């Protein structure tokens, strides 16, 4: 039930279109509630079948539940056609084309915090013991210049991004997040690159049997490459838990700001 949180039509103000989500469009609008605030709302598509709004209102249901700085909030729902979530604004948009305009005004610690950031929230989830299943989805919304989040929206599987496992089995477990992390760490240190540039998705999975990795990244500290590496391991019981990466992280970043 939704009604802790439903939301009256007339105190949203619709605006531009800034985005896509799985079911349909991204808006940015104002919402007068405290104050005439700024927000995301998800719309969506064909919600004139039942099917799709049980799916598309499940998002919203999900988000609900879970409450940290980086991970994107849920502010409500307007559960009459059409149907609307409203989320809070991430302002600067998505972190890969974030970090490729801001590639010569981003320091490494901001890099290194980005990082960290979202392993905080990764652990909360595992905490949590949340399984998401919607890998397509995944991507990284930014807050603020020193606040990343996750979301299921931008503003066909990832096969470059995940484990053999699964790519071989399906196999979808707290260590497969984990291989997927390691390659958004490596991306945000590539300055928003995407993995294997040129490089076919079936040739992937032989490429990555053969031992080869993503390489370090130019000006990536070697503590935090073995770090990636480790997340890396193709027996999925050697990769470090979350909570082992937080903590990790941590103490890299205090590194990096101590010089
Ligand atoms: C609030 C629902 C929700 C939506 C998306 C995610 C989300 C977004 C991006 C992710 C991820 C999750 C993600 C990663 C690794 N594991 N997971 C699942 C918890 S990731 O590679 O950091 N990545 C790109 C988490 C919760």
């Amino acid at each position: 039930s939704t009604r802790d949180y439903e939301i009256q039509r007339e105190r949203i103000e619709l605006g531009r279109c800034i985005g896509e989500g799985q079911f349909g469009d991204v808006h940015q609008g104002i919402y007068m509630s405290n104050p005439a605030l700024a927000v995301a709302i998800k719309t969506c598509k064909n919600c004139t079948s039942d099917s799709v709004r049980e799916k598309f209102l499940q998002e919203a249901l999900t988000m609900r539940q879970f409450d940290h700085p980086h991970i994107v909030k849920l502010i409500g729902v307007i559960t009459e056609n059409p149907v609307w979530i409203i989320m809070e604004l991430c302002t600067l948009g998505e972190l890969r084309s974030f970090l490729q305009v801001r590639k010569y005004s981003l320091d490494l610690a901001s890099l290194i915090l980005y990082a960290y950031q979202l392993s905080t929230a990764l652990a909360y989830l595992e905490s949590k013991r949340f399984v998401h299943r919607d890998i397509a989805a995944r991507n990284v919304l930014v807050s603020s210049n020193d606040c990343v989040k996750l979301g299921d929206f931008g503003l066909k599987l990832p096969i470059k991004w995940m484990a053999p496992e699964s790519i071989n089995f399906r196999r979808f477990t707290s260590a497969s997040d984990v291989w997927m992390f390691g390659v958004c760490m490596w991306e945000i240190l590539m300055h928003g690159v995407k993995p294997f540039q040129g490089v076919k998705n079936n040739d992937v999975i032989g490429r990555i049997e053969n031992g080869e990795r993503l390489p370090m990244p130019p000006n990536c500290p070697p503590t935090l490459y073995s770090l990636m590496t480790k997340c890396w391991a193709y027996d999925p019981s050697r990769r470090p838990r979350f909570t082992e990466l937080k903590a990790q992280l941590s103490t890299i970043l205090e590194e990096e700001k101590a010089q």
